[PDB]
């Protein structure tokens, strides 16, 4: 009966069949429920289920029946099938079936709606006897991300079906027995069901809002009562009226969805009732008020995560997590709080912090390291204090001078490489002389013969004659001789001078061969390096024992260090730990390693792999349970148990090797427990054989007093492969993402490799390995746990693992940390300090529930009315407790929420009279007759989303003037899901920088061109606009591809994850796809794109003209300014439009005006990226539009664009403005109007901040400019406005109106070019005179009148009528047709 709007959307793809997508949901990553499904439908089991409800009915049954799932997994498979988030998954398929399958596939396709592919070959038949097709092109047989494998085989099968008919039972039938036998590997594809309709996808997930864009007014329903500025306790009334409900949950939802409209209707009926002033205890200790809060099992949640995708993706994570740890007795409940445990994320921020490895010569008996300081004795130095206090009464970014040892470099240097000669030479001494607190040392690099003869020669030179003299050998080398070979011609004149008195124990001269300085000081210094694994391609600088490898700006690394050791040193002084007898540089050596392992303390810090232990043990019980094991001791402590796993190749000696020394390091080791997996690099010969000849040995296991005991133990006894092993052991490494041939070493869930040299791995490695991880992993899990008590649960050394495996992988966040937010993965268990009684309320059963929900929500808040709605279908699942805290401002200068929000969501599907399956929208009763409201769409972040079917002015909406024009008080508006994104962030390798200027260009193999757009300086950021499919990222040809390679697209994570090293993007989500991207530079270069060494035109027009209109008024005068260009050139144009900003009857238009006028248009949009700052207002959304993207919003392709305003008009043939010289500026624009005499009052632009600002330059108008794009991307001028805006925009009165202010606050830093004013006339501020010689007219504000913009144009221009006429007459030709 009420006044009703109803906003729905729908995908840019048609819906697949309802059966294949049941599957998809059904078996998320589980293959053998997918395969065990697989049967059943193949049955004809599901044929007999008519409709969709049926179908989905049959599902339920058969997976409670089947064991498939329980009650939790049941209720969340309903929410994921109403959010339809397999559609994407199948549509995948279909993409690439249709563009790599088809024309790869040459032939005559009749009858072969079925077929298998062998070897590039195909069959259409199950009895596989006669083959088609040679299939042309690259190979299909790539495993790619939506693919599934059903069992091992040396051969691999791949079957392109239409599931929907009965002709694909038997072809299935066929492979599946192959794949049990072992024959081969089975796995399904799609093909696109002819049985099926083009209808489209209708979708869920998203959020509606209706935005009051007159907000001014303050001092059923009609208009909301603006209310005397008590805003102040809407916040605090608006929480209370909730608690005092009791239905609490459907009040705020109630309340917070249609909150403008009850504003006047609070602080009724004795309303405060602030018992709940209270709980400002639970202020005072930890949130500020009116902020929104959400963990999830401790886990603090950004923004972005807050969707109905985001939110389904965790649980599902979540879910298998703490099932793996509640196997061991624990109840949900205890799982949770062992995880967010404090003595947990202390180890967590313990090894974030630095690790540090002993530098000292003590070892190589001080015969190694050749400083070039002390700074306790140098003289130098003579005048500075040796105090302490000086160190810790410093405040600043300046180097403390001080005469005493605190702070070290041992830089290792190559004597053969200029490059590193020219690093001691320049670099080391500068400092020297600089007077720098720092004490310099460089130790030689010994990897071939003429470097280990200059490190004897400059060693010699150093003992008897010194380092003046031995620096003059290095000096004199560098620029005289200008290589690392011993050059006599310019040793001996060195020795013919600086050989003056060399003291103590004589010169020996000429020739070098010391036994003892050959033998020792070389082999000491290899002992040296070899250690810390400070040598290679790339070498390691030790800091304060603080390895930085010696790569880019490492001194800038080490500046960092410097100055955080500093404040290391500083707050043990105030707490008096210090005293002036000490050595300083032993307060960081007190817990530093002698030893090195690049493999445990990887230097990229983010290096880590840990597994599922359960898991590895209950997917491969039966490897698993035939592997040789050691059980570790019967008579040993809960402190020292610990589990070790090892994988390795024994048909290699670094294989075998590897084992001797696990086994000697378990003899050692009482507490652990071994296990020993054979991975062999060749399979022609059985696994399951050397792994049966030692779990026969496996009771005299590590009774090798020598190593070919073992050796031999693998050659001798004769065995029967075991294939049922040999079938769960290439499951294992399949899993673990382990090659064949490869060794790894895992403990306690951790995996450390692959050992190329078992020399890397030794016995002494395993100890400090065991040490470390025992550490942070074992000891935070042992005494949290304990502390809950449930160290009863704890049997042995597996069941330990189980545990401290699951913690480990709890705290690896999905987002790399620096990108959607700094903080930490830290779970905190902080806000159950906080008291509850009078502001929270709960929904679910604790006692049962997996999922544990805190949200902390202010009423007041637009952002909380998204959260209600989704956490209130959350709410709805089984296994799920919610918990909510409301926590309004007293701050409150202007009005709270200005909007109505409507979430399109269900937590299980709905269901049509006649069976299909509901579309969900967004429908809002009893709207106000007489507010103006604007329609908004909050869509998740991947999401592209216009306008299809609407009828009205989504941009002034008002029910009366629909009611009074088009007889109906009920609205309805359709939207389309046109794009899904691809985004990423880039970096450069190894010394990783966000590469700017750089072009990217994306493919499919029929088109390989579908997109491109340049990679931004802040976080090396792109995307791009695209549906499901398979597609290639290619660096665009030009000097992108000269300067650098690109050696992966990010697809597996941040990483590098090994098997990524690929350039192969394919989005099978709703999520769409999250990209790290990784670009090598080509050899030796620091070359910039940006600075140098008719094809825009043939691909669009002579012309480029682009514009934006936000209104059914503005679109019409859009119509009128196009046809003016076309009336007065002779020349071929082509119109630009921003595409979500217009209305679908526009949209419709179009065509119509192009084949009337004769022009070529093109829509572009881009996506406002999450890094940069948002605009809640869109009018000021659309300024942003105009000048923030210019770089990536047109393609590549265009060398130049012109904007026209809407209300503009031309007159001039527009060429004109393209063959204006710039004088090399990337954009032109015309000054205000100085001409109109009297106007003056209102010229702003001659007053004091802009004056001063401006000290010459002009007030330019954002109506018409010229963008020279091919210079604009050249000069990166795009990402300067985008990092000035976002710098600026802190303030909210920063930019009246951007558009016009960012070109004028920019035009110091980049050039203007300023036009003539011919080319720009409005009344308002020019005189009337000076129209003769007026090229076009903006029709700039009165504000001198209030005459309206639709009356100047009919009376500023006379032939604004006939351009009027032409359209309107044309719209009822096209509507009469
Ligand atoms: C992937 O799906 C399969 C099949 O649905 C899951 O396997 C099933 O796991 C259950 C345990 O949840 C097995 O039941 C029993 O487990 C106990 C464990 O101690 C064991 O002692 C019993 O003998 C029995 O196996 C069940 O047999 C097994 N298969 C089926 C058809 O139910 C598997 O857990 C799923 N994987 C993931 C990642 O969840
Ligand atoms: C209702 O509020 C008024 C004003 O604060 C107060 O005088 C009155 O006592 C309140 N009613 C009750 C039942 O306490
Ligand atoms: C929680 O309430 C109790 C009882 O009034 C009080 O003692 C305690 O301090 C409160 N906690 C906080 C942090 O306000
Ligand atoms: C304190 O002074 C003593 C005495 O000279 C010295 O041996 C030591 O380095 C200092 N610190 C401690 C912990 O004794
Ligand atoms: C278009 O072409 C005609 C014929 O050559 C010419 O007379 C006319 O002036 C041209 N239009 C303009 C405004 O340049």
């Amino acid at each position: 009966a009420s006044p009703s709007i109803n906003v729905a959307l729908k995908a840019a793809f048609p819906s697949p069949p309802y059966l294949v997508e049941l599957l998809e949901t059904a078996a998320s990553d589980n293959t053998t429920i997918y395969y065990s499904l697989l049967d059943r439908i193949a049955k004809g089991h599901f044929a007999e289920a008519t409709t969709d409800k049926a179908l989905y009915e049959k599902f339920l049954e058969v997976l409670r029946d089947d064991g498939h799932m329980d009650p939790e997994a049941l209720s969340a498979f309903k929410l994921a099938l109403s959010l339809r988030t397999a559609t994407p998954r199948v549509e995948a398929h279909y993409q690439y079936y249709t563009a790599t399958v088809e024309p790869s596939l040459s032939g005559t396709q009749e009858g072969c709606d079925q077929w298998f592919l062998i070897d590039g070959e195909q069959y259409c038949s199950p009895t596989l006897d006669t083959s088609h097709g040679k299939v042309k092109g690259e190979d299909q047989l790539r495993t790619l991300p939506f693919d599934r494998k059903f069992g091992v085989g040396s051969r691999d099968v791949i079957l392109y079906a239409d599931i929907t008919s009965k002709s694909f039972a038997p072809f299935h039938e066929v492979a599946m027995d192959l794949a049990k036998k072992g024959k081969a590997s089975y796995r399904v594809r799609y093909r696109r069901s002819p049985s099926h309709s083009r209808e489209s996808l209708s979708v869920n997930g998203y959020g509606v809002e209706l935005v009051l864009k007159r907000t001014d007014y303050i001092v059923i329903a009609d208009i909301k009562p603006l209310e005397k500025s008590e805003l102040a306790a809407l916040g605090m009334k608006a929480a209370s009226f909730v608690m005092q409900s009791e239905k609490p949950f459907e009040a705020l939802l109630k309340l917070t969805q249609d909150f403008p409209k009850y504003s006047n209707s609070l602080g009724s009926q004795n309303v405060s009732a602030e018992f709940e002033a209270e709980h400002r205890g639970n202020r005072e200790v930890f949130l500020p008020e009116g902020s929104n809060v959400l963990w999830l099992n401790g886990l603090h949640l950004i923004d972005r995560q807050i969707q109905p995708f985001g939110l389904v993706d965790l649980l599902t994570r979540e879910r298998k997590l703490i099932k793996s740890v509640l196997d061991l007795g624990l109840t949900g409940q205890q799982a949770v709080d062992l995880l967010g445990h404090a003595e947990v994320a202390h180890a967590k921020s313990g090894d974030d912090e630095p690790r540090r490895f002993d530098w000292r010569d003590d070892i190589e008996e001080g015969q190694v390291i050749i400083w070039l300081n002390n700074l306790e004795k140098d003289k130098r130095y003579k005048s500075f204090s040796p105090s302490i206090w000086v160190l810790i009464h410093h405040f600043g970014h300046g180097l403390p001078q001080i005469r005493r040892d605190v702070f070290n470099l041992v830089v290792p240097v190559d004597l053969t490489k200029a490059d590193d000669v020219k690093i001691v030479v320049e670099g080391l001494l500068s400092f020297v002389k600089r007077l720098i607190p720092v004490r310099f040392g460089f130790v030689p690099l010994t990897p071939t013969g003429q470097a280990i003869d200059q490190a004897k020669v400059v060693y010699y030179l150093l003992e008897n004659y010194g380092l003046a003299a031995a620096t003059a050998y290095l000096e004199k080398s560098y620029e005289e001789q200008s290589t690392g070979q011993p050059n006599e011609r310019i040793f001996n004149e060195v020795i013919k001078d600086k050989s003056l008195r060399p003291d103590g124990v004589e010169l020996s001269f000429k020739d070098i061969f010391i036994s003892e300085k050959h033998e020792k000081q070389i082999h000491l210094s290899k002992h040296w390096v070899e250690r810390l694994r400070a040598g290679g391609d790339v070498p390691t600088v030790f800091f304060d024992g603080f390895p930085i490898p010696r790569e880019c700006n490492w001194l800038r690394v080490m500046n960092h260090r410097l100055m955080q050791d500093l404040q290391a040193l500083q707050q043990a002084g105030y707490f008096g730990m210090l005293n002036e007898s000490m050595w300083l540089p032993g307060f960081f050596l007190e817990k530093a390693l002698s030893r090195r392992n690049t493999l445990i303390f990887p230097e990229d810090k983010n290096e880590l792999t840990v597994l599922n232990v359960n898991k590895i043990y209950i997917e491969n019980h039966d490897l698993m349970s035939k592997v040789p094991v050691i059980e570790a001791s019967k008579e040993s402590t809960r402190d020292d148990w610990a589990a070790l796993t090892v994988v390795a190749d024994l048909d290699d000696i670094e294989g075998q090797e590897l084992v001797y020394y696990a086994l000697r390091f378990r003899k050692s080791n009482d507490g652990v427990r071994l296990d020993i997996v054979h991975n062999p690099k060749d399979t022609s010969r059985s696994p399951s054989v050397l792994a049966q000849r030692l779990k026969s040995r496996e009771d005299k296991l590590l009774d090798f007093t020598r190593f070919l005991d073992l050796e031999t133990a693998l050659e001798t006894g004769e065995f029967e492969p075991d294939v049922a092993y040999d079938a769960s052991l290439a499951n294992f490494l399949a899993s673990s993402n382990m090659k064949a041939g490869d060794n790894f070493v895992i403990l306690n869930g951790r995996v450390l490799g692959p050992i190329t040299s078992a020399d890397d791995f030794k016995k002494e490695d395993f100890e400090v390995f065991l040490q470390a991880e025992r550490r942070t992993r074992i000891l935070p899990v042992y005494k949290a746990l304990e502390d809950l008590g449930l160290d009863d649960k704890v049997s042995g050394p597996l069941s330990a693992a189980k545990l401290t495996s699951v913690t480990a992988l709890s705290t690896i966040s999905d987002l790399p940390q620096g990108i959607f937010d700094n903080a930490p993965t830290v779970r905190t268990t902080l806000f159950k300090q906080w008291n509850s009684t009078y502001t929270s309320f709960e929904v679910g059963d604790a006692s049962t529930a997996t999922i544990f929900f805190v949200a902390v929500i202010n009423p007041a808040s637009e952002i909380g009315q998204r959260w209600v709605a989704v956490l209130k279908v959350l709410s709805e699942l089984e296994g799920v407790h919610l918990r909510v805290f409301l926590n309004p401002t007293v701050m409150i200068e202007e009005l709270p929420v200005k909007r109505f929000y409507r979430y399109v969501l269900s937590s299980s599907p709905s269901f049509d009279e006649s069976g299909k399956v509901k579309a969900l929208s967004a429908r809002f009763t009893g709207v106000p007759r007489e507010t103006l409201l604007v329609v908004g769409m909050d869509v998740p972040p991947a999401w592209l989303v216009t306008s299809k079917v609407a009828v009205d002015d989504l941009d002034n909406l008002r029910i009366k003037d629909i009611k009074a024009k088009r007889g109906t008080e009920h609205v309805e508006a359709i939207y389309e899901l046109e794009h899904i994104l691809i985004e990423g962030h880039s970096r450069e390798i190894p010394c990783a920088h966000a590469p700017r200027g750089v072009q990217l260009v994306l493919e499919t193999e029929n088109n390989p061109h579908f997109a491109d757009t340049i990679i931004m300086a802040n976080l090396g950021y792109f995307q791009f606009k695209a549906n499901p499919g398979v597609y290639n990222i290619r660096l665009k040809e030009g000097r992108s591809s000269e300067i650098f390679t690109l050696e992966s697209v990010g697809a597996k994570g941040w990483g590098p994850i090994p098997g990524d090293d690929n350039t192969e993007v394919v989005l099978m989500d709703f999520q769409g796809t999250t990209l790290y991207p990784r670009l090598r530079r080509k050899p030796g270069m620091e070359e910039e794109d940006v600075l140098e060494p008719s094809v825009s035109k043939t691909e669009h027009a002579e012309i480029n003209i682009f514009s934006v209109a936000s209104g059914h008024l503005y679109e019409r005068m859009l119509n009128i300014m196009m046809a003016s260009v076309m009336h007065h050139t002779n020349h071929t144009v082509k119109f630009w439009f921003i595409e979500q900003f217009l209305s679908p009857s526009f949209k419709d238009f179009i065509p119509h005006m192009a084949a009337e006028y004769g022009f070529k248009y093109e829509m572009v949009t881009y996506k406002w990226p999450h890094w940069l700052r948002q605009q809640k207002e869109k009018q000021r959304e659309i300024w942003g539009y105009k000048i923030l993207f210019l770089d990536v919003l047109f393609p590549l392709s265009l060398d130049k664009v012109i904007f026209v305003d809407a209300d503009q008009i031309v007159r001039t043939d527009m060429y004109d403005l393209v063959e204006h010289p710039l004088d090399g500026a990337p954009y032109g624009f015309a000054p205000m109007c100085d001409s109109r005499v009297e106007m003056e009052g209102y010229r702003f632009w001659k007053t004091g901040y802009w004056a001063n600002y401006l000290k010459g330059k002009p007030y330019h108008i954002s109506a018409l400019y010229v963008v020279d794009l091919q210079r604009f991307r050249e000069l990166a001028a795009g990402d300067r406005l985008r990092q000035q805006y976002h710098a600026l925009s802190a303030d909210p009165n920063s930019l009246a109106n951007l558009d016009q202010d960012l070109p004028n606050h920019m035009q110091f830093t980049i050039p203007i070019a300023t036009l003539p004013q011919e080319w720009l006339w409005c009344e308002t501020w020019c005189s009337d005179e000076t129209l003769k010689d007026a090229r076009t007219i903006d029709l700039c504000n009165n504000p001198m009148t209030k005459e309206p913009k639709l009356d100047r144009a009919r009376r500023q221009v006379p032939e604004w009528t006939k351009y009027d006429e032409e359209i309107a007459e044309l719209a009822r030709r096209v509507r009469e047709e």
